[PDB]
């Protein structure tokens, strides 16, 4: 079993849904996903979680005090604390495999301007902390990135390179477009060869970096 | 006045939520987002959406006849058809900016093994088609990637180096002080300090961005 806690000011957005990969995982008892409203650890009447940045700049920064209290209650020294951010280390397939063996993930969802950096630094003194980016784009907060991380990790939990080329299924002809004959041929070796070629051809066109080329 | 149609076999999972950025934009009438259940266009009582891959192998491939019908109904000549897939061109900030000014986005969510390639190939003869990956990892399907694309695009709708650490009150917290420069009132010095913090963080976390 794995435990995933998600902490956010948008709990409804993160609520697990039965008809999904994580929903199935939960229903199969392979993971328990709990979502927590950050505002649960506020004290003021207006339940404030952010404040203007020191030193100036646009937007707001999430308060360290509120987060400090939330992670105190939720994390232990065994927790892997995940903090999605466009400024993070890259989250990759290797990361997903690694996190798929973790007992307890806690995902701190905050606006992209940041949680006050002292939260992560403080946490780092008692648990492992991973600030990570799921890609080279900006989201308003870590919520959608949390959903992506959960999806990528859970499909790897026991009991649940190059680009893959095109795939086909029935019928063999459709709207005047035919399935590549080799795929119909039953010749496993020629098919493996064809798919390896297609894969390399797609990779060089769409992701030349993966093959050690420019752009 | 952007229209986004999403097609998926998991419509609940993708149902917009009021308490979220997309929900706020929807509530503010800056975008219309429609979620369509792909099974509306299935032909059999079993409501079949995929089938075994030609040439063999594990997994399933989504049926072209079903997707062909769905896209025929939903897409127009002005549509930009988005297909999230780990085999796609990279989706980046530049992409999100481009797509932010589109009139009609249709996002086709499929399992990662793929939609029969003829669907995209056929659609591309009467509309613009973009197969894109949101990152170097595999998801079971394009659903979560659709959410990310929608978040990245919508926050840009009128309506480098990494960013360094940020701080707010209180000035001292659990033994840690906000960098005094930030309180100095020397705004040119602050900008230079932030640049150096950005450089150091980029070196440490994303060396690839420096070349
Ligand atoms: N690129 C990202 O992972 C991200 C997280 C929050 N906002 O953007
Ligand atoms: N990396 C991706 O965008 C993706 C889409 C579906 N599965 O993975």
């Amino acid at each position: 079993s794995m435990k995933i806690d998600v902490v956010t000011i948008f709990p409804e957005y993160l609520q697990p849904v039965r008809q999904s990969l994580p929903g199935k995982a939960i229903d199969a008892g392979l993971v328990d996903v709990a979502v927590h409203d950050l505002r649960r650890w506020t004290h003021d009447v207006h339940k404030s979680v952010d404040d203007s940045p020191y030193g100036g700049g646009p937007g707001m920064v999430m308060k360290p005090t509120v987060w400090g209290d939330a992670l105190d209650e939720i994390c232990t020294s065994e927790t892997l604390l995940v903090v999605p951010t466009p400024a993070g280390y890259p989250f990759t397939q290797e990361t997903a495999w690694q996190w798929s063996t973790e007992d307890h993930l806690v995902i701190a969802c905050g606006r992209y301007e940041g949680i006050d950096q002292r939260v992560a630094d403080d946490a780092a003194t008692r648990m492992r902390v991973r600030e990570v980016s799921i890609g080279d784009y900006v989201l308003n907060g870590g919520e959608a990135a949390a959903l992506v991380i959960i999806e990528a990790v859970l499909r790897l939990v026991p009991g649940v390179s190059l680009l893959e080329g095109p795939s086909y299924t029935r019928p063999p002809s459709w709207r005047g477009m035919d399935v590549p004959p080799v795929l119909l041929s039953g010749d496993h070796a020629k098919i493996a060869a064809w798919r390896a070629e297609q894969s390399r051809q797609r990779t060089i066109e769409r992701r030349p970096d993966l093959l050690g080329f420019d752009s």
